[PDB]
């Protein structure tokens, strides 16, 4: 277990998976109930608590389909995680969303060679969990919270090369750009486990409208809470 | 329209897309109200009629990809088609799936060229629309039918080269193949308008098992009735 | 047998491949003698008669490789015909050419997936049969049609993206665009069996113009009796 | 002009391409009346003479698609060549065919990235001037001479990693191996000239059979008869 | 700068990259002079100080292309670093190379889709800068360390779906397996400054060898010296 | 062999390759003891001398990827060769770059499907032997020569079908343009032998500038001295 060094039985079978380990740090002192730091390894926070009577754990993963595949592996295949939640932010790429809007990933697009090698260039969509998906529908729903159900890009590239890298992408209906949902999703169908990413939009990529920190911390929170629920 | 005759007026803005135009003839008789053809060119019958109080149509839409996008160009682009649902029989890659049972597509992976062409070999998606997946599940859950709701593959071949086509696609969790719902998923999305794919468990690809004409006819109904619900 | 429902000695080994049901009903009933239907099944209208004493047949295909594939392969593999001749429609993309000329496909040319899979990525050339090549050749020079040999372009998408799909091809000497004869000059390589595709120029691409129904009706019969002497 | 060193018209407008720049002299000296060098570029000679009165040329190319495209593109652009004819020796790949008999390319696959970088991964047939493949194999019947019309593979790589590399191309009616074909036939089409690719079986890559000298010579004088005969 | 927060002017133009935020914390401590902790956002650790009397900053980059790639952006283009070298472990993937061995990475193979798209499939090599491939040989020859220039490959997959993955990669001589180098190497060239990447064999993926702790820091520190030298 | 009619002893372990027959006649003549041609098949020259005391072959290659991993096969695989060294001349793409530089190939970028087809879409980079690269590299530095060590593009297509065809590499750092590098440095790590690629500027592809022939021969008779003394 190279890169979670935590004995086995540490880790809970539903996890959150947000990218920085700090985030991790904050879910588990404002959410958790008993929160227990099970990793350290790389400063690549995990904590383990409980959540209204279920053992939920909130691992760090770090940034983009790589990275976030190491602790996705380890997660499963060493700990036997099988409910995995991905809360981020994203920027939309659409005026349809707002900030602040609630993004559930449907399936999720990418450019990474991930799937391009595996099906020798064939077209692999990865999904998440319909269950998960329909459930955290409902719980955003009974909120009052706008929210969209549909795709994502999982990009490998936070600074392109050009500027409007996504307008192709929004004229097929894509709604916003993220890091690793695509990973996610390609490895829960890999090990046969369940999934779901859900995201909060923090900046809009066409508009070049900001969310304050309060803004951001304030629906961050309604998200946790939303996966919490779902989980 | 070049591949359909009719004046706009005469198709309504729902639509079932099965793909033999015999099925479409047999919806429209079997399950609306005062079915009237607006089509024959290429003897791809189209009707419309009513269910209860609203108009619907029925069109035929051939195999594969590059006939079933024809239709549903000219659907929408020229007959203001706004909420298309396919319905079909399909192939189950996995024994976690029985006969009869029925699959909410909610995306479709692909062997076409259509997406890698256009997005100059990145990968795309196709996704059905949320709100009726959703819907769709709710009716079928009403009704107490073996639904499952996931990846289907649309295939430009129906007679592979070599056996086994379906491992890998099933490895990663892709529930049964078909021809042409990424081509729906994509043109939607491309028109911004909804699609949803339903389909009944005809055939094993594993197991070899195969439903009776009696048994075919039964599943279909009910798929056609949770349908004409979804609208 | 799946998409063909006629018993095994049904078909003739030579079968003419128009792609609408109706233009077969048209061939059968003017050109053949006591024509006589097989096949019903999703209006995919097959018959077999005689022509100069030699047993023919004339089956449509529907739209695009996918489809004409299937029935394709069923004819060869199931029915044993052995000479596939397609007649056709098609686009020319060349100011060289004019309306009603007759096109026969050296090759096709493909923006389908079909042989990239096949191949890995490497260009096959799905070509004709030359014999029939050259017999359809010296059969339309006997009668001074206006005919020209060469490639076209099989494309999976009747409505392109973007304006202009087809320059780069025209520049390379393409001379039409359909949607079928790469997928016949692949399979019949495949199956050891011999093909060929002729075409009549009914729309030009480039000047817009388009022939009248009565344009069309002679120049198709010319090209079917051209067909009928070339098997 | 930096490949080939000689004055405006000192090329006529029909010319032969061999391969190996002795082969142009032997031709040059065995077939022409007053054959004249032209050029000694890399020794890469080439002649001008006259056959029955008329002006042609003889000019080696060098192995491979991007040596003999360099000598094509400067033949055609700088010296106005216009009928372009290969005379070389093929690889057969399948027993249909035998030691010493001739092919007449029709079209030639590859696996030369020329065409894919072209045409953005779609696929594209390069095939021969039907009027001279016509004319070229009236001659070889004149002759009583062994031929087949059809496809060859134009490979970039004489020495492949693996055994067996051929299988694929044959079980698709691929008829022998070469190099340079697939070059000289885009070309040919990107500048509106004529060409054909005609060769003589040297060796047979399934039986493992080759050519003595003595039998090289006698069918290597006919093929470039039948070639001086179609121009 | 989202994700290095520091003034302009708090990074070394010169600056070592290691992977593990806290691998930046030991290096700081042990081998810099007056270590100055400049960002802690993600805790990916960033340090400045002195050595020898040249100012060298050090700075933790996640793992993968996608990771590394933000911060090498971040740290060219915001903070104007101009000599990046990557110092880092790596796994063997040819008995030619021995536990312990040092590798100086003269390029870096990748299965990553960075440059696929950028190039439209053909091929880039991301290089070292020449000088300081040089100057870090010196330094380690002048040691007398096991030190080897040549091939790595990073990779976007620290596990691969089959066993073996490495074998083809090591038949054409590649030496060792990482997942940066080729980003880093990408970037560097984009931004016209100049990038090195040495690394350590801290696993043998082909005699399933392993360094133990002790090893491991002893040829760490000597790595991390020659960098520094270099630099 | 097929392509070098000479005994094995003939051939000396050490190889310069030039790439035009004529060049090696001139390096054998002007630079080698007591040279002697032992190949003549195809005008191919090949020569062996000595140099110091030591045999050194020199064997012209023919211009483009196929063509020079024909002989680089042959040569390796027939003869023994161990260490082959490529002499040219190349078209600087950048202003970095002036007239009579000489550039030393770190490695070679390719448009070629060489690799493509190998590494089934990964990106693999041709690299040369160090050893080679460092002691050719401390020769022109000895003389005072202008150098640079670095990335050259090694292409299929000397005319390109648009302007401007380097641009985008140029902007990654490439510093020049040939045709075989590329095949040089990856045939040489199949074999496991040592390869170097060096080239003079004798064009300028941004500036337009090019060489007199006075200047050609004076630079490439020192590029010759570099390589002879590199062995
Ligand atoms: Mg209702
Ligand atoms: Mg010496």
């Amino acid at each position: 277990t190279p890169h979670i060094s935590a004995p086995p039985g540490a880790v809970a079978e539903a996890i959150l998976l947000p990218g920085d380990p700090l985030r991790a740090k904050y879910i588990a002192e404002n959410f958790l109930e008993n929160p227990v730091l099970y990793n350290q390894v790389r400063n690549m926070f995990g904590y383990t608590g409980t959540y209204k009577g279920k053992r939920v754990s909130v691992q760090g993963t770090g940034m983009g389909i790589p990275s976030a595949s190491i602790y996705i592996h380890e997660l499963v295949q060493f700990y036997g995680c099988k409910t995995l939640i991905r809360v981020g932010t994203a920027g939309a790429i659409t005026e349809r969303l707002k900030l602040r809007d609630l993004v559930i990933a449907q399936a999720a697009c990418t450019d990474s060679s991930i799937n391009n090698l595996r099906f020798a260039g064939q077209n692999y969509a990865p999904i998440a969990t319909f269950d998960l998906l329909r459930r955290a529908y409902e719980q955003a729903q009974s909120r009052g919270m706008p929210v969209h159900v549909g795709n994502v890009l999982s990009t490998d590239t936070f600074y392109h090369d050009q500027p409007n890298p996504y307008q192709l992408w929004a004229q097929f209906g894509v709604l916003a750009v993220e890091m690793e949902a695509a990973g996610l999703y390609t490895l829960a169908a890999k090990f046969g486990v369940q999934a779901l990413c859900i995201l909060t939009i923090s900046d809009h990529l066409i508009t070049g409208e900001k969310t304050t920190p309060q803004e951001r911390q304030e629906t961050f929170d309604q998200m946790i809470e939303v996966a919490l629920e779902t989980i």
